[PDB]
């Protein structure tokens, strides 16, 4: 509708007067100033000539015609150029204000780059990296340059109008000030009534647009794939033939304008027929002199000029419009797993979990996790086996609390999860990933983001819990060589190490392993383990292995099916029962 | 240097004739007309003033004087504001220009995306995501906005100043147009002058900027990491830490500008007040008229306000440029691994593989890979095994070519694969890669991508061979599910059997299988080896396994130590030697 431009206009308005600075809020007032003397100068200008022109037609001494001279050659430079140009007075304020634009920029940039790591993890699993980047990097740019051009360029040259027709009416004839009047009213009837034939096609440009885009930024996010299959020309092609429908548009939306900005032109011009027939008719009948027929041969032209300059800018102003649209939308949404209001930090002081009959959906079709329970008691190691795709991960995620539950109840020490703040709740518990991904840094600094401010002694020596420092002294330049981006670069089971070695590094509360010994040969596993019971003295552990040479002094196994547990107890106990553990232990084993 | 520029330039406008279509290549012609008669105009609207101002002085009948006026408010009807905004001969020709400005913005796009998919591997496995997106998507409006300001507002305002000098000397008095001469003169040599002092600030800005924003579009790629650990503070401040640095450095050269913009004001204005103080001193001595005043007054502000103008656009002038530059530098690289001229196509007829004392290195400094040799039989499967990082992978990568050999042959079929055109090769051969990727896309077209011109019920069929389609059938709305992006949404191993269902589907002759049993359960594994023996009747495979009980029934085993082989024969004949292929083997079964 034509009622929501208002709301958006008010919040852009509110971003213009710093907050926080005197001083600053001190140069927002002079700047102002400046722009109050240019305005009076401009209907200063044209009345000196006329002076300079009375004279001569009468004759006058070399002296005294000098003097004046001087003064309009003087006053033209400190306002040449008119609105929306250079001279002496305008640009000493493009000097004041680069100061001002420079906290303005900050700010809202540090406020979509929180905000975007606030968010939830079910949000990002979807997002198409694509777009939000573009429009986090646009986006800071659009609302500093809008605000340039409606305090400095649009409000301005509407004062001048008004000052106009003041003049023009108490100072010359009268019938003269009607003229501008009316020309103005139409010039304005004529920009609305089009604007909005045109809004039927600004709208159904921008969906397509970021849909001609997005296939092709995931095909250089993906490039091993579409390298083995050897494609490398279905892409090309596919991106051709969208190239293509999304101009097929433009066009429209590009031409309305010329013809808006023709039927402008138009307006301006009859305008100009009448006041300057008119004028000379009146100075015929001996009641307006010559001389006056160059004012209003001069102030004119230096008040229409500003309307038809917009003409090359139209184009943009509305590419701007678009994106700061995009980014407020951003803005807008809301987090989903939330904290409740008045929460106290958790007392951790031995580590004991239980589980309450827990029961959760995914889509809100099916439950893929329902009805389980269970207890560890502190200083124990508990084991889950199942097959694939039964729901062993989603427990792991559950107790992190990334997601909610919708039943049941979740008890740590005594104390309920819901409660908590998460930050205190997150900073007792360490976990290995399922997959590794490594910063595009050294191996160094990749291995102390445990903890930032350990020295080089204990990154070392927490180097060889894991078994790796043997391995990286023997690489060139030693621990300072370069990883590459994702950790591709590296290896294939060493991106594992390190991880673990980050995990063994930071030593929290409780210890949870999804998978370790996935790409490790079958060699090194034992050692890696001997080396973690030593440090598993005293803290408990939840361990996942698809091999059950792992578990097999594991404290308690558990076993999942499709979410509903179907046994437990330990290993010798369940090898005598004959059933499922047992058939596959003989399975694996023989 | 100062010779640089010259190339510069000579390319950006290598882009201004439409190379194919005649008929554009008219359009370009009528163009440039309308760009003449403009100039004329020029020079045809200030005379016509003085006239209607004669008449006045002398007196005349209402008939003649209106008869004239009209002429002169026509002519300003079809000329507009000047020589950088609207009217009625210009818009007419940015009117004819959009089908023009949309030939050379396509063909500048399908080029700097085909040559990014045409680099090899080194070069993809070490770049920072967030700069060639970036590079690759401002870059193709920089070619189609700067051709717009060379041939529309600058080349044309030139022209007018010439224009003017040789009027003002061959038909006005003939000493004042050596005033307008020395003015301009000046004007351009501190144009120079400046620019130069200038430039030692403008180039160090821009390599601190592209270095102020990695380590941020690099924490939200990675998100995970940045949560499990905590954090997402030290990442905040870091930012704010060189969000201050970059804006000390641009206060420097946003201030330069205004100093350039301030001088040349003086220059001009200097050049007003000679002409007018000598101009008047004519007609005190009776040599001009007042008549002629007139026109001195009239065209000279039109003659220089057009170069003000330009002052506030000199900030967006460099940064277009800036961007040109970069673009280009992508566009002036080389491909590493390239292709024999001529060659042919591989004649395959069995699948025979050979190594012949194959020396390679990575980075010069080691030697990864040394004095390996083998062969194959064309029908059985080959494997390897031995412990991490020996080398595993780099004989599968050395085989598809992506890198390339220092010493030594590799032979397929009986040809050497060193000439053969690498399109013909990878079109026989597929392999199930390490790390399994999946696009942003529905299931049932990621599992098509085997093959473009398959159909539903063959899809159907082979997807039933990894074991799948049991379990697809069950999700809810069964084959036109989502699977997010990078398939982190769907789970951990389906996206390894939707792989090896795409690699079965592509049916290639050679097959190859890095890792396929990592996140499997072991009731699983058996069922799919004995599903892929049916399909190896006659195809050579390679085989990499861990976990040694899917070796026992290979053709020839393998053991890689440091990228020297050790030992090779089958199973039993290697039992019975008691090596270290023996003790691994015990070591495994306990
Ligand atoms: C905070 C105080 C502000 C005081 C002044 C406010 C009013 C300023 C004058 C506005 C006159 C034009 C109003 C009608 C157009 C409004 C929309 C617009 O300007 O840009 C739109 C996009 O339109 C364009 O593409 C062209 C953009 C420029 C059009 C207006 C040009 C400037 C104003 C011209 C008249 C004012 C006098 C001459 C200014 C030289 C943005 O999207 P939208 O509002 O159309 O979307 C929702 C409604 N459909
Ligand atoms: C193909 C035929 C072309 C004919 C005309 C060619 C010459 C046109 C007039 C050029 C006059 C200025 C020459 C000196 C400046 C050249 C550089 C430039 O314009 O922009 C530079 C960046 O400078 C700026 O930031 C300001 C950009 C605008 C400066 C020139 C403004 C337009 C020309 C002004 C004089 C012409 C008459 C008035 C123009 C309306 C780009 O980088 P760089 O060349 O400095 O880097 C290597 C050399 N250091
Ligand atoms: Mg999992
Ligand atoms: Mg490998």
């Amino acid at each position: 509708t034509w009622r929501d431009f208002g709301r958006k206009l008010r919040l852009l308005s509110g971003y213009l007067w710093p907050r926080g600075s005197p001083a600053l809020q001190l140069v927002v007032l002079i700047c102002l100033g400046l722009m109050g003397l240019e305005r009076a100068l401009n209907v200063l200008v044209p009345i000196f000539y006329r002076n300079i022109v009375n004279l001569l037609t009468e004759k006058a001494p070399w002296n005294s015609l000098a003097w004046t001279v001087t003064s309009y050659v003087f006053l033209k430079f400190l306002q040449g150029g008119g609105t929306g140009s250079t001279g002496f007075v305008s640009n000493l304020r493009t000097f004041l204000w680069i100061r001002v634009q420079q906290f303005t920029s900050r700010r809202v940039e540090l406020l979509i780059f929180s905000h975007l790591h606030e968010l939830s993890l079910r949000w990002h699993l979807g997002r198409r990296t694509g777009e939000v980047l573009r429009i986090a990097d646009r986006g800071t740019s659009s609302v500093t340059g809008l605000l340039s051009y409606l305090v400095f360029n649009v409000i301005p040259t509407l004062a001048d109008i008004i000052i106009g027709i003041i003049y023009f009416s108490m100072f010359f004839n009268a019938w003269f000030g009607l003229i501008v009047f009316l020309c103005m009213s139409l010039y304005l009837t004529l920009t609305i009534v089009v604007t909005e034939w045109r809004t039927k096609f600004r709208r159904a440009m921008n969906t397509q647009e970021n849909a001609t885009r997005a296939r092709a930024v995931d095909s250089l996010l993906n490039f091993e794939t579409v390298k083995y299959y050897n494609a490398e020309s279905y892409e090309v092609e596919r991106y051709r033939e969208a190239i293509i429908k999304y101009q097929g548009l433009e066009w429209k939306s590009s031409a309305s304008l010329v013809l808006l900005n023709q039927t402008q032109n138009l307006v301006i011009g009859l305008g100009l027929l009448a006041g300057s027939l008119l004028c000379a008719y009146f100075v015929t009948e001996q009641k307006l002199q010559v001389g006056d027929y160059v004012l209003f041969g001069t102030y004119i032209i230096q008040l229409y000029m500003p309307l038809n300059a917009f003409g090359t800018y139209y184009r943009m102003i509305q590419t701007n419009f678009i994106d700061m649209e995009n980014m407020f939308d951003l803005l807008k949404e809301e987090t989903e797993v939330k904290d409740l209001p008045g929460a106290g930090p958790l007392r951790f002081q031995k580590g004991r979990i239980e589980f309450e009959n827990v029961h959760f959906s995914y889509a809100d079709g099916r439950e893929t996790l329902q009805d389980v329970s269970f207890t560890v008691m502190p200083g124990q190691t508990l084991a889950l086996v199942g097959p694939s795709g039964a729901g062993k991960s989603t427990i792991l995620r559950l107790l992190f609390r990334f997601y909610d539950i919708s039943s049941g109840c979740i008890r740590i020490d005594g104390q309920d999860i819901s409660q908590v703040t998460q930050a205190s709740l997150r900073s007792h518990i360490g976990v290995v990933p399922q997959d590794t991904v490594l910063f595009n840094d050294t191996i160094a600094d990749n291995i102390r983001y445990g903890r930032v401010t350990a020295g080089n002694d204990e990154v070392e020596a927490a180097a060889q819990a894991a078994g790796i420092h043997d391995a990286i002294m023997a690489f060139p330049e030693g621990y300072r060589t370069q990883v590459g981006e994702r950790g591709l670069k590296l290896s294939g089971g060493e991106k594992q190490r390190v991880a673990i070695a980050r995990t063994i590094l930071k030593a929290p509360g409780i210890i949870l392993l999804d998978e370790a010994t996935s790409a490790l040969d079958t060699s090194n596993e034992r050692a890696i383990q001997a080396s973690l019971a030593k440090v598993c003295a005293n803290r408990t552990t939840i361990v996942v292995a698809h091999r059950l040479s792992t578990v097999v002094n594991a404290d308690q196994i558990l076993v999942i099916k499709d979410g509903c547990i179907v046994e437990r107890g330990r290993h010798e106990a369940l090898l005598s029962r004959g059933g499922v553990y047992a058939d596959m232990w003989q399975l694996q084993q023989g």
